[PDB]
């Protein structure tokens, strides 16, 4: 045995799963193909989810200030996020590759294997471990391990190697993207195409180009730029080939999804499970929300305090929202690339979207604050959904307490008769008695019991489960 | 010779033809049919189109109505229960019906109804129109003062005076097919196209065949069985081909609107105003609703009461209205034709429309209930929109603003008992009816008197209106010496 995990794949989701399990005392290897990380800006910021993750491992700090930004939309239909709480898109100007950059620095810290250099070739199930074919820097040897985790993007040689079924639709299209230096471009429904423009910090200048009727084109493959240039001024009738790219990509509409996240002892998450139209503002926070829901399920698996039903939890919850996640950024594309036949339906989702109801409920599917688990029944409003940040008089908050990254009993009544019931699951569990003072807390809310990925597994009163069954579900088995 | 032309007898003619008639217009309508095909094309009608129904008294012509608050917008089910009065109507009665009973209405009018004429050019003089027509004599020359063109989408009148048709040309060809001895379960997402249908009473099962990638096809003729019939299969699986076909017929989605609903002396209505894909149900109410707001003004103008910009006001209000018509359609024409690759939005939207926010709006496209025109400032909120059907004392008998607008003249609705309004109107007496009367209540607010044009939209009304009642009256009911 090299390590209990490995990971390939050092991308947002692979260096959160190596954080996720580092923090549970996991030994983890990550094997990441590329030498450094490529510094692509991508995306800029990630949703209010992400945001709250990050805060349950104490990583916000290491952003600086983020702007929070209730300024929301939905292909290309702009929307108030403030009508739900919580709900607003922030750090709008920090890039992908600073977040790359923290998480990676962050896993280093926590002594994870970050092998840079090495891929991943090869990979089979011996139904007790993996054994996994790698070429690094002397050559290509093997590695073994209890699990194997494919975080590797969504040309995945995991899962590939290992057979797992990608069902979807495929491209129609192909797009450019690229960040210039060196024009004057107007933050723009014209013939040829659709076009997006839209300024970057550093006088960068993001442009994306849809061109009507434009087949997809398997790339490598940075796109040249006189091509994307030629179908940039074939569309605005603007010629720009004597600007400075900053960065290019082509990209394609295609969106699959594997039928199971799971085969054996291989696992999937991020782009490796999930593949959709990468300019819809969610992948990355789908990737990073995988690994944490993943993480500390791993490890309580590789120490064998888990119930045997534990893991598979993995596919059962994630499956759900990355289904969701195709839905929305395929609804939001077709809103987005189709030209004026589609402007109908853009005009009467334009009339809705005034609509607080209707806001509210866009916003919860980009914010992905509606992510509600199945954990049980209960009447109670937090039961399988996130446990909002709550500041608690003990000098602490939820998010602080929830750094090491293990499950908490919430004790707000001082009760004296359930800390007692959760005895057997010390050491597994940290009770906190403490009063909720932020604090948008339901009714008569006493004790809660909260995942290490911050979502509630049972609530005191308004959960038909009582917390032995819910502690014995999440946290393993105990003799009683 | 006439004073006003019509050509076509379907339901925006007909309509129009009863219109003008209640005004004592002479009017001929022209229609190339000798006899009616009868293709029951869609059923039932809007609320809107139920109300002016109502206000013409032709509402009992049918029998009883039955309303429904089963709404639906692009497929997805909204309940129109949630606005008031949106209920769709008449879910059982054919189109066929529905023009059968305005033909009987326009002919009893005195509506000149000459069949078998059709209509062949147009030429305008300036102050007149000369009619050129192909009767069953041979062609002759017909000449009036106006002509409207309420001859359908391939509309000869259009064609022949020049109307600018801009819009989207078609993308596919589909299939209705109304047929008989074949069992066919209605449907509750397949590749190689979509299907519906539904049963239409007497045993008649109807089917809508619209195949992916099929390419629109411009033909005069019908489709034979056999193409709709392997089109069918193709998608479903099912054989229909030893099925006996009612009506076939052949559509695509081509959406184009003329620029002007007026040129000179010519107008149109109808489909040869806008031209959408039919499988929306709004075509034919669109159609009655457009002959409605023209039939009284071009009768004001024809007797000369008219103030210079009134006719204008046609194209003024109902070109708009025609503009989200074909959203309206169009819209819901993507969320039936597109197979999966638009059912991520479907999703989407049925998750919306449980909000009462959003089916009380959906209700009022579909319904025809947000028709709202310009006809001045103000913060009262029936201002240029439909007077909902209010019930009446009228002095000691029971009356409604419905039974008041039958005959087809403007109205001064006095609740209060005000005399001192009721000599403010004084100069436009014979050309409206000043009507002291008292509602249940349902009138918003402190209405004391409202202005009812003849087709039902509120001109006026007392409190929340910047103009006066004589400018008012002025404005929608001609000059008056004072
Ligand atoms: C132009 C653009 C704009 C985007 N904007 C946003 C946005 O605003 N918001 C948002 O949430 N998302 C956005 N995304 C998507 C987001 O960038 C990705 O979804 C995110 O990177 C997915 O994380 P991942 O770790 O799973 O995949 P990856 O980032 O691709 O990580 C995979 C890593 O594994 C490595 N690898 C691959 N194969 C092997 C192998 N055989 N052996 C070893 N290592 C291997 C790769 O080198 C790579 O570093 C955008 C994407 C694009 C292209
Ligand atoms: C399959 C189908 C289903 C539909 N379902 C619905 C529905 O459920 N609800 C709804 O509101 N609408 C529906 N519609 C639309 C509706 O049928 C039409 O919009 C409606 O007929 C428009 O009325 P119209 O008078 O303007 O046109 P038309 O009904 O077509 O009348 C035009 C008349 O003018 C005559 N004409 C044509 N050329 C000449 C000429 N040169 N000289 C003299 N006369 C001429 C024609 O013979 C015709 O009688 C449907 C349409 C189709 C095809």
């Amino acid at each position: 045995m090299d390590a209990p995990v490995v990971i390939a794949g050092a991308g947002p989701a692979g260096l959160m799963l190596a954080g996720e399990l580092r923090l549970a005392g996991i030994g983890v290897v990550v094997l990441e193909r590329l030498p450094a990380r490529t510094g692509e800006s991508r995306g800029l910021g990630f949703t209010a989810r992400t945001m709250e993750v990050f805060d349950q491992r104490g990583l916000l700090r290491r952003f600086g200030e983020v702007q929070t930004s209730d300024q929301g939309h939905f292909g290309g239909i702009p929307v108030d996020f403030g009508l739900l709480d919580g709900a607003h898109q922030a750090a709008k100007t920090i890039p992908q590759s600073a977040t790359e950059a923290v998480l990676e620095a962050w896993a280093g810290e926590l002594g994870a294997d970050i092998r840079r250099g090495h891929e991943l070739t090869g990979v089979r199930d011996d139904g007790d471990g993996v054994a996994v074919t790698v070429r690094g820097p002397a050559g290509e040897h093997v590695l073994r391990a209890g699990w194997l985790v494919g975080c590797d993007g969504g040309r995945s040689a995991v899962r590939k190697a290992v057979g797992f079924d990608f069902p979807g639709t495929a491209a129609t299209r192909e797009m450019f993207l690229a960040d210039l230096r060196g024009v004057e471009l107007e933050p723009r429904s014209l013939p040829g195409g659709m076009v997006m423009v839209g300024p970057l910090p550093g006088g960068v200048t993001r442009i994306i180009v849809c061109e009507r009727d434009a087949p997809p084109r398997r790339r490598t493959g940075p796109p040249p730029f006189h091509e994307v240039a030629d179908a940039w001024k074939r569309i605005t009738g603007i010629d720009i080939s004597a600007a400075e790219p900053v960065w290019l990509s082509a990209f394609g509409d295609a969106t699959r999804q594997v039928t199971e996240y799971r085969r054996g002892r291989v696992l999937l998450a991020g782009d490796a499970a999930h593949v959709h139209l990468p300019a819809g503002g969610q992948g990355m926070n789908a990737g990073i929300q995988d690994a944490v829901n993943l993480g500390w399920k791993l490890a309580a698996v590789v120490r064998g305090t888990a119930r045997a039903d534990l893991l598979d939890t993995y596919h059962g919850e994630r499956h759900p929202v990355g289904v969701r996640l195709l839905m929305n950024t395929r609804a939001q594309g077709l809103l987005f690339l189709n030209g004026a036949e589609m402007q109908p339906l853009r005009d009467v989702l334009a009339e809705l979207t005034g609509y607080p109801d209707v806001a509210r409920h866009l916003a919860a599917m980009v914010s992905g604050l509606e992510i509600a688990y199945d954990v049980g029944g209960g009447s109670h409003p937090w039961l399988g959904r996130r446990l909002p940040r709550l500041e608690l008089d003990r000098p602490s908050s939820t998010a602080e307490l929830l750094r090491p990254a293990r499950g908490l009993l919430l004790d707000f009544a001082g009760n004296a008769a359930l800390r007692d019931r959760a005895a057997p699951w010390a050491g597994r569990i940290d009770v906190v008695t403490a009063r909720p003072a932020a604090g948008r807390v339901p009714g008569a809310t006493t004790a809660v019991l909260v995942r290490p990925d911050g979502h509630v597994a049972w609530a005191a009163p308004g959960t038909h489960a009582d917390l032995p069954m819910a502690l014995e579900r999440w946290f393993g088995p105990a003799p009683r």
